[PDB]
């Protein structure tokens, strides 16, 4: 009574959509290393034997797209035709043009940096929950950690039959406490991972339970009733882009809160800070985490929105789920007194010209590695 | 006091991401017209002069991709190099292969149709709100209708300077009533639309207020304080794929609830019913709308989740926001007694082999045209 199930998923570095996010952000980083003011909107498409870059870049950088793309694919682990994809021998196609001059003139040309317009309209949410130290939903944290564990055991040669493409999914039973949520138990785990032609299904299922799940999920959450769907398709030899076409910005819920909170639809990867889809979403996470770590609420949702060419947000909204003694109006006044959510100020506060974006493009953008948006602001009120 | 702002956006038929959704669904429909059991996973990429199809189709259909793609672009209105894109003369590139045999064997081969596995893992939400007759958030309904009005005035020659690429955004001030939400006023409207080189900015801004906003938004929601950002970039001559690379499944919040409810991350367009990203999301909307229209709640969120190769959902969750006298446990029992959320049963209930998908791929998948998932089920309990 008063309990509910909630499910989140994550994917591995070799999931074809995630390959595209990582390549898009490798391209962004390569530009920012030479030109901190590069305007980048780099979409990636992946299918059998092909990486295509499509989009708009205006930059002073001299970037070797062949090297940047192939080094990203090498890092992921696609290094042989036996695995379905090889950085050494794949096709890299480029359909990149300058940023539209109409966008440039409306957003940033002859603008003071602090007063640059939003690079697009849109809406963005931030979310934080006190249910974990990293202020993230346990469902998504566990799902990410299961993919990270697969990559670790592949890379260290423990499970050498593993290939880079994986997906995981975690269902947790929760109770509610005055709008806060408390995780009780893991109800169901799914793991699907690409594998070689030698290993049999029983060996894989045993290894996924004993060397992956048991190495990630605390035993206090697992019981005799927990349901395991391990290699539920029965065979996953074909994988990566050969199994499924990938695109940049097709894992936006994996990238954020795993179904919790809300999403405004904007993808992160391949975009410089003037694209508020990324900078304002990072800032909204920073606000949400600052409110929870500051002790003002246990759980909070922040919405912001923008118009192309306009610096200041068009709307700011705060929902505390009943977990603050302060009114949502009082929290909004604290946020307005402590934060400046113009993209040309967010860039300074969160250091968003730094080429750290490829690091964000797997295992979620939030809840790890003390990125600037994960370091709470000390609030004055 | 007790009021809040909430923002949603929509895009027009010529927005490059939406072009891709419509082409992906034109391809799906072309297959289903000949082979109701076609397995389709068709991604589309659009950039200057290029439509690329990438993905996996196993089908008995004989499909002319050149004709299907070009007819979709013609319908959208890109018919001349002056508009930045022309169905007659663009490049159509195809990178389509058979569905992975590993997926096919794990999902549907030698399966009874009712007992087909989910085509992937994932999570999906349904949402419904009594704030409009169509059980959708007013923010998203108004945003969609503003884009539909632009297309209408372009196509009827009223505003012949209009081009197909548009975006809109609506901020509404709401009050809450025991978990239900009541829209009070329109706080801010954004409209950006591609235009010709002849029309001046003041003519466009006047027309967008008088012939678009006033023709869509009831005057009772507008006042002297309503903020209008009309052509806020100042110039939008370059547009469509020339202005911004488009991809299938990059408008998933426009396609659904405009930030309300929740999203599990799955894109709809280009996918047959075995892909639960589409079929289970449609079924979850159907459940949510059935609960609200059945008088069991004013507002409701439904989560379901799946594992690849497994027919039945792994989890089902119901949140009524405090708007039911029934417990969320009692609502879950009503749902379990009235619905079968296996994809091989959803296909029968919602007629998902019918080639109606291109019609879903602009102006939202929900809240219009009495699609099967918009016709409430009469509930027995
Ligand atoms: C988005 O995201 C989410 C939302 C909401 C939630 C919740 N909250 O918050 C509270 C307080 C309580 C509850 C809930 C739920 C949900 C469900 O399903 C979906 C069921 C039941 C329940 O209960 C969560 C999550
Ligand atoms: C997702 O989606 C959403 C969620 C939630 C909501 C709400 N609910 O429900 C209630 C009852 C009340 C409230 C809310 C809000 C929000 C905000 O922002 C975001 C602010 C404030 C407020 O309040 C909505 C929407
Ligand atoms: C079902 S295709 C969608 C995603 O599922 C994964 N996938 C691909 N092939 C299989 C398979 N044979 N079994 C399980 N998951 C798969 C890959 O991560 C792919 O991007
Ligand atoms: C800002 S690029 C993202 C989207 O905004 C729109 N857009 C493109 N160019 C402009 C412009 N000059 N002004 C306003 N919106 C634009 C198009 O719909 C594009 O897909
Ligand atoms: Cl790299
Ligand atoms: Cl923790
Ligand atoms: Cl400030
Ligand atoms: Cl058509
Ligand atoms: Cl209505
Ligand atoms: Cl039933």
């Amino acid at each position: 009574e008063g309990t509910f199930l909630f499910t989140s998923e994550s994917v591995g570095e070799g999931h074809p959509d995630k390959i595209c996010d990582q390549i898009s952000d490798a391209v962004l980083d390569a530009h920012l290393q030479q030109d901190p003011d590069a305007k980048v909107a780099c979409e990636t498409v992946a299918k059998t034997g092909m990486i295509l870059l499509a989009g708009e870049i205006t930059s002073r950088a001299a970037v070797d797209y062949q090297k940047v793309v192939r080094e990203a694919v090498k890092h992921i682990g696609y290094d042989d035709s036996s695995k379905g994809f090889d950085y050494k021998t794949c096709n890299v196609l480029v359909a990149l043009e300058q940023q539209s001059p109409d966008i440039a003139q409306g957003v940033h040309l002859d603008r003071n940096e602090e007063d640059i317009g939003a690079g697009d309209q849109g809406l963005m949410f931030g979310y934080a929950t006190d249910e974990t130290e990293e202020c993230m939903p346990l469902t998504i944290v566990l799902a990410h950690k299961l993919n990270a564990k697969l990559a670790e055991l592949r890379r260290n040669g423990t499970l050498p039959w593993l290939r880079p493409d994986s997906k995981t999914q975690v269902t947790v039973q929760y109770m509610q406490d005055r709008g806060a949520v408390l995780p009780i138990r893991v109800h169901t785990i799914v793991i699907s991972v690409q594998h070689d032609e030698e290993v049999c299904l029983d060996e894989m299922r045993d290894a996924l339970k004993e060397k992956v799940i048991k190495a990630v999920v605390p035993a206090k959450y697992l019981d005799e009733d927990t349901i395991y769907h391990l290699q539920p398709s029965g065979r996953f030899v074909i994988g990566g882009p050969q199994g499924d076409a990938g695109l940049t910005g097709r894992k936006i819920i994996v990238d954020t809160y795993g179904g919790w909170g809300a999403h405004g639809g904007g993808a992160f990867s391949g975009k410089d800070y003037t694209k508020v889809d990324r900078s304002a979403a990072y800032a909204a996470r920073w606000v949400a985490k600052s409110l929870v770590k500051g002790g003002l609420c246990r759980r909070v949702l922040v919405q912001v929105s923008y118009a192309i060419g306009v610096s200041h947000p068009l709307s700011i909204s705060i929902f505390h789920y009943g977990t603050s003694q302060k009114s949502e109006r009082e929290l909004l006044e604290i946020v307005k007194k402590n934060f400046d959510l113009r993209p040309g100020v967010i860039v300074r506060d969160l250091d968003l010209k730094k080429p750290i974006y490829q690091r964000t493009a797997a295992y979620g953008h939030f809840g790890r590695d003390s990125f600037p948006w994960e370091v709470p602001k000390k609030l004055k009120y």
